[PDB]
């Protein structure tokens, strides 16, 4: 069963990685270029730039652990935990040559530790909208002069006793046409119809845990990376963020500024949080044409 | 009935305050003390304190509009409007002289505008455990090193789409567990069964919603108190704030002394945010002594 519709001439697969059965779709010849997403979602965000993409590239965009089609990881929930999982999978597929990477939200917690730790793996790097896990994210306000703040909910979801699950499990549509719409400029593009698909899959109770993992992970993973950061990265790197409402703003390149040596960034406005489907037309254009920049098909 | 037992001497009744029913335990004879309640709960936290303070002065405990026994204003949950409501609630009770104020978490958001602006009603005011509503709040924290924040609640209860009211009904009672505890020092002081009177009460259709309408109007209270505060407070004032997990510590002072001219303030360690409960023998002598200081 796919629980999303499969691009026409991709491929929806599994890959056993450490003992951890991971799905992902595939499509295109060419040098490889992974697309990992987000929390809320699956491989699915990227269905519309991955044709594009595919022209040029090989592409491949994974469910990250416990979420979409994936099974739980064995290790953990850490970004250096999860991190593996993902650059096995993604030299698999290229085992003699750099591949690039384009993560969304906490595909950013789950992807740089690999980046940092191996750079001669990847060509080059695009990261939108989520801070790295460091001392920044203490800074975010619980509250603001608007209403609720962008991240109150990294405490919401770390909270012990199950508290998120046991609210929201049953109620999953719901929360997550609120989550989505909340943190969005451009709402009208999340139909119910897209809603349902994103909600079916987040609701199997294993997924529903384990998107809240993640952030129970998130103050080992700002401590993990504490000590991988002495190591700026060298890569040409592109960030992407909204301007718009519940977007992440100036924040992104501000803070990417500290990691990488060669960054270039966009702030796009009128978009919020979720770039690809708010802003499909801009954000597909800024990816191709920084990943174009590098050899392709 | 009755949602909480009534201390002996005490009598549980109503008043119709601008066509608004509130609900009050009263008992005692002297000067006016009135007592506020705050989130998660009702007049019944006070119910330890009453009895020695009733020795010495007239004790009233109201409910919060939509919280407890008392109908929900027909303003709206904005600290202007509903200390309207609290400010007459006390005058049909101490018309002649000034009245002692005592608050606590959102009592406080719900008495500060009508104590600014009716001074010569307020013989002295004691505020515990909660800012006073002003732009010192959006400074707090989203998430810590060591897991949740203080105040992310806020976020949570402020949200649209009756976000908290979807989410929490049916779960009450493990929602204000979780809350509860996550804010205290002393959870043993939480029994099932004090959990259990709490939880039925909030979890009233109308009081759930009103529990958090609150704070889908703290952002105007906000607003509306930059304006107020223009007029600093000249009444003798004591803080309270818990120096344990959960609680505000020096954070309750601090803000008091932009307020007010003449405060003193003390934390307690050990203690979290529920003073009246987790901390009950101290925290009814330090207010107890503070107001004896007075004429009563």
């Amino acid at each position: 069963a796919e629980e999303f519709p499969v691009p026409n001439g991709f491929e929806s697969a599994y890959r056993e990685v450490d003992g951890v059965k991971l799905h992902y779709v595939k499509g295109g010849q060419g040098p490889l270029v992974m697309l990992v997403h987000g929390f809320g979602q699956t491989w699915y965000e990227w269905h519309q730039l991955m044709p594009e993409l595919a022209k040029r590239f090989t592409v491949i965009a994974p469910d990250l652990p416990g979420l979409g089609q994936s099974e739980p990881p064995k290790t953990g929930y850490s970004g250096e935990q999860v991190a593996v999982y993902l650059h096995k999978l993604a030299r698999q597929f290229s085992p003699d040559r750099p591949f690039d990477l384009v993560a969304h939200d906490i595909g950013i917690w789950n992807t740089y530790p690999m980046v940092v730790k191996n750079q001669a793996d990847i060509a080059r790097l695009v990261y939108m909208e989520a801070p790295i896990p460091d001392a920044r994210i203490y800074r975010f306000p619980a509250f603001t002069a608007q209403g609720e703040s962008l991240v109150w909910y990294f405490s919401f979801f770390a909270a012990d006793d199950r508290l998120a699950e046991t609210l929201i499990a049953g109620k999953e549509r719901f929360f997550l046409e609120h989550f989505i719409k909340s943190h969005a400029s451009n709402t009208e593009v999340f139909s119910e119809r897209l809603l349902d698909l994103y909600a079916r899959s987040y609701a199997k109770p294993h997924s529903l845990n384990a998107s809240f993992e993640y952030y129970r992970a998130l103050n080992e993973s700002v401590r993990q990376n504490a000590e991988l950061a002495k190591t700026r990265l060298q890569m040409p790197t592109m960030t992407l963020a909204g301007g718009g409402h519940g977007g992440m703003g100036t924040f992104q390149l501000e803070q990417m500024k500290a990691y990488a040596e060669d960054v270039e960034g966009h702030v796009l406005p009128g978009c919020g949080h979720w770039l690809p489907e708010e802003c499909a037309a801009p954000m597909n254009r800024l990816v191709i044409d920084f990943l174009s920049r590098g050899r392709h098909h």
